[PDB]
């Protein structure tokens, strides 16, 4: 497929891998500079950034899911905390200004991963 | 598909759209906050960032292409300059420390879009 995949900053490649692995993300490439973490085609292609702050972080990607609630079942079973302040954290499957619904993962590097539901009434029927 | 797509910063949504449009990127969503530019599944989902510098820019995504040289045919015909210093610019289909070959687009917002060739000897055969 002509497919756009996100290339995000990570300080340690063992610490950021052990965050996403338990959610079903397979480690398909790793050197010292590049690290590909993949749940099907959830392809997070991390670059080695040692001087990054989590608090001043604009960095983000939309994980577009075929069930949005299955990723939220998996996060509360494997260990990611449901909280207003702090990092790492999860916010809930909420109703949005576009069409349907979106949850929000914030990782150890501050990274706002927007969990979108895909539109099965238009995209299948 | 379980598919990871990049969410990048843009200052004007007419100026950054008229950059990618001529390379085959269809404008499928635009409000004031979000802008989706898409060549097949090259889904660049831009957020409105007015205080961004192009020179201090870590922001980046891998465009994984089925011909890498077809995107480089299209850039030199429609108008993107081949140069060492400056922005916007293109660098060439060069040999890399991972497997095959990668070119590099740098846009008006400093954004390092890494143009990867997909691996048809392993992924088809």
């Amino acid at each position: 497929t002509d497919q756009a995949t996100p290339n995000l900053p990570s300080r340690d490649f063992d610490s950021t891998a052990a965050f996403y692995e338990r959610l079903g993300f397979g480690i398909v490439f790793r050197d010292a500079g590049w690290m590909i973490l993949q749940r099907g085609d959830l392809m997070l292609e991390f670059f080695a950034h040692p001087g990054l702050d989590p608090l001043a972080s604009w960095f983000s990607c939309c994980l577009r899911l075929d069930d949005l609630a299955e990723f939220y079942r998996q996060c509360k079973s494997v260990g990611i905390q449901e909280t207003s302040s702090g990092y790492p954290r999860i916010h809930a499957p909420e109703l949005q200004e576009w069409g349907g619904t979106m949850a929000a993962l914030v990782d150890p590097d501050g990274t706002l991963l927007r969990l979108i539901q895909n539109e099965l009434l238009a995209g299948i029927s």
